[PDB]
């Protein structure tokens, strides 16, 4: 049934989802810091990177990509100008990802930044937030709320 | 299309939704404070509301600390409160999270599902239908049990 699950993920760690994120489900990451490194990931149970999100502060670009458990990085999609996507909110931020089945729609705050057509499919059984335990643009701890069982 | 909208609602105010909330949509209220004790002598302030454009109270949520119960009810723009639904033991619904809280409302069409943090507390069958065009959070000036400012995030265009 439709449900809400709360998680706390400190940089450099991951969490196993009590309720998997599948088609029709949503997951939102909340940062209590926003100083513009940091990557948000959705994992398949076999260890595949369903969706990799890397905010490149030096290049000032947001990267999106997938990866097989024993394969390398695949075709990446990029969005230009990091600061622009978070434009509208200072000192904090949120990243939302909708699993639409054929693709993942990524939203930063209220702005949709990309309709990422999947390179790898499956259900998200875990998530992680690396900032390499160093924490960069986001707070050292990200709160992840998921809304599952929507379909 | 599927979107996300963020609102900042102070106690005693309301906001009109940029994107209405209808069947299949979700709204979540985040509180920075969680004091569930009658810290004065009037544990009735804490209320969350989903409004219909005609002013109807689609869903009225009232956290009653003194009686120690959570009430759910609706009301026509020109009528009185209707058939009240209640959930006893307020504090036990927020069990698992201290110093904060989350209240989520799912619009399923014929009902409203309310979840406090991770626990579903009621499948409230609608007494009034329609789409949510505005929301309000009352502590009517005062603080009540939640932070004097509630953040509201809506997920719309889901259907």
């Amino acid at each position: 049934m439709q449900g809400v699950n709360i998680y706390n993920i400190s940089a450099g760690t991951s969490v196993d989802l009590a309720a998997p994120v599948t088609t029709g489900d949503i997951v939102t990451f909340f940062s209590s810091a926003l100083n513009l490194n940091t990557t948000l990931n959705l994992f398949a149970e076999n260890g595949a990177y369903l969706l990799h999100i890397a905010f490149r502060l030096q290049e000032n670009v947001i990267i999106f990509n997938s990866r097989q458990p024993d394969g390398p990085w695949l075709v990446e999609q990029r969005v230009s100008d990091v600061a622009n996507q978070f434009a509208g909110i200072d000192g904090k931020a949120m990243v939302t990802v909708f699993d639409h089945g054929d693709k993942y729609q990524v939203v930063i705050n209220e702005k949709t930044v990309i309709q990422y057509t999947k390179q790898i499919s499956g259900l998200t059984s875990s998530l992680s937030y690396n900032a390499t335990e160093e924490t960069s643009g986001f707070s050292t701890v990200v709160e992840a709320v998921t809304y599952t069982g929507l379909a």
